[PDB]
């Protein structure tokens, strides 16, 4: 289970993050041990439809080729923090699992410029017991964390050092679906 309430950015810039543009993860850290291959890759797009905050996810397993997609709507707990009923879709949006309770994720945004972020989310999905997953976003795919962003995992009292690279790992992102997604 997840076990952190983690807290947002102070004057976080909602309008900032949610601009439609797509955020890829560069490094990770689960709290639970084996909750994640060690391998993996993920990217989302952030923005808003109508005036209502959204979400684009994209996974790849660059093992197994396991690849998936999400859209999820955002409710909004407080700034920065967010709970998301995901929907799993192809790339083009068609629906391959509906919206369903007791499938959501939490998001939290702890930090977050126009090039960086740090994210806390909690998946629950079903049965499956996961945990806590911190993530270091970039607007560059496999960009080096900077200097910004290393200092706020430092501020969260993290060791940036047990991250988990994905940018070594032979990953593609298709960009473009995720962008269209937003819409979905
Ligand atoms: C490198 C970072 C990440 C890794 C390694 C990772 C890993 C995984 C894995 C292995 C699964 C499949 C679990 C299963 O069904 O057995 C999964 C599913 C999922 N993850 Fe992540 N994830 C990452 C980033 C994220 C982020 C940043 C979010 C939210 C913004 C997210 C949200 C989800 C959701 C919603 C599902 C279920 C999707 C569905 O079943 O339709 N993940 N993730
Ligand atoms: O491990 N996906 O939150």
């Amino acid at each position: 289970a997840c076990t952190k309430n983690a807290i947002a950015q102070t004057g976080f810039n909602k309008d900032k993050y949610f601009n439609g543009d797509v955020w890829y993860v560069t490094d990770y850290l689960d709290l639970e041990p084996d909750d994640v291959p060690k391998r993996y890759c993920a990217a989302l797009a952030a923005g808003t439809a109508s005036g209502k905050l959204k979400e684009a996810l994209y996974h790849y397993d660059p093992k197994t080729q396991d690849t998936f997609y999400d859209v999820s709507e955002l409710q909004v707990e407080s700034l920065g923090k967010y709970t998301a009923n995901f929907k799993k879709v192809d790339k083009n949006g068609n629906v391959k699992v509906a919206v369903t309770a007791g499938n959501y994720y939490t998001f939290t945004v702890m930090y977050a410029d126009d090039s960086s972020a740090l994210i806390h989310t909690c998946l629950h999905k079903g049965n499956k017991d996961r945990g806590d997953l911190y993530a270091v976003l970039n607007r560059n795919k496999d960009a080096a964390a900077g200097d910004k962003v290393k200092s706020a995992v430092s501020a969260a009292t993290l060791e940036f050092s047990k991250f988990i690279s994905t940018k070594e790992n032979n990953c593609a992102y298709d960009n473009d679906s995720l962008k269209s997604l937003l819409t979905k």
